[PDB]
């Protein structure tokens, strides 16, 4: 059911997606251990992910959340990095894409910082890095992130340094409470609350 449509770099939609990728890079407390050392990316391709059935599954659930929250879905566009990006774009998000050991419990994790989602592209903690060179900071191999439409509804605010939502909430927000430069991370507990709208193929760039 999934088709991928390439965006032209001249397309304003390519440009606005690239800009959210680039402008949400930050330094990480592991010194680049999980995701590598870089201040920016080389964007190779941006594709729109089109699947009617998965879209309708998303919008069905979005309406449900919206009616439970004074007609406010509290929809965001957020990054997701995963070893399973290929399964996700073809079959949707579900429990097999959950971060069982995540700090806000077993759910599907998203980030405002593209560089945070980058840390998960090759697995939790970056795994063993790229399959070809075993390098978590590989500047050669092609990486992929998803830029996703995510329904948060009523989000439980956790201040801080698969399962269910907390009662009366549709998601969890992990608010950064130590690293003043960190953006928020979010967790949903239902695959139907995200749609993987853009597939972004890129390299991290070695700083000069
Ligand atoms: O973008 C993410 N991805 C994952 C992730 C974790 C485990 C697996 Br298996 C697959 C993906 N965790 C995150 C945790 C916090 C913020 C962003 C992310
Ligand atoms: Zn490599």
């Amino acid at each position: 059911g999934t088709i991928l449509i390439d965006l032209s770099p001249d397309d304003k939609e390519f440009q606005s997606v690239e800009e959210e990728m680039q402008s949400t890079v930050r330094e990480h407390r592991d010194g680049g251990h999980a995701g590598g050392i870089f201040n920016r990316y080389n964007i190779l391709k941006i594709q729109k992910v089109c699947n009617k059935k998965l879209w309708e599954r998303y919008t069905h659930r979005r309406k449900e959340v919206s009616e439970e929250n004074h007609n406010h879905a509290n929809e965001r566009m957020l990054f997701h990095g995963s070893p399973f990006v290929n399964a996700i774009i073809h079959k949707g998000f579900d429990e097999r894409h959950a971060y069982i050991g995540g700090m806000f419990g077993a759910g599907i994790y998203f980030a405002e910082n593209s560089s945070k989602s980058n840390q998960y592209v090759y697995g939790i903690g970056g795994g063993t890095g790229c399959p070809v060179h075993k390098d978590r900071s590989c500047y050669i191999c092609h990486r992929q992130l998803l830029f996703c439409r995510v329904t948060l509804g009523k989000s439980f605010l956790q201040f801080s340094a698969m399962a269910h939502s907390p009662p009366g909430h549709h998601s969890v927000t992990g608010r950064p409470s130590v690293n003043g430069l960190a953006l928020a991370e979010y967790v949903i507990y239902r695959g139907e609350q995200a749609y993987p709208e853009y597939l972004i193929t890129y390299q991290i760039m070695r700083p000069e």
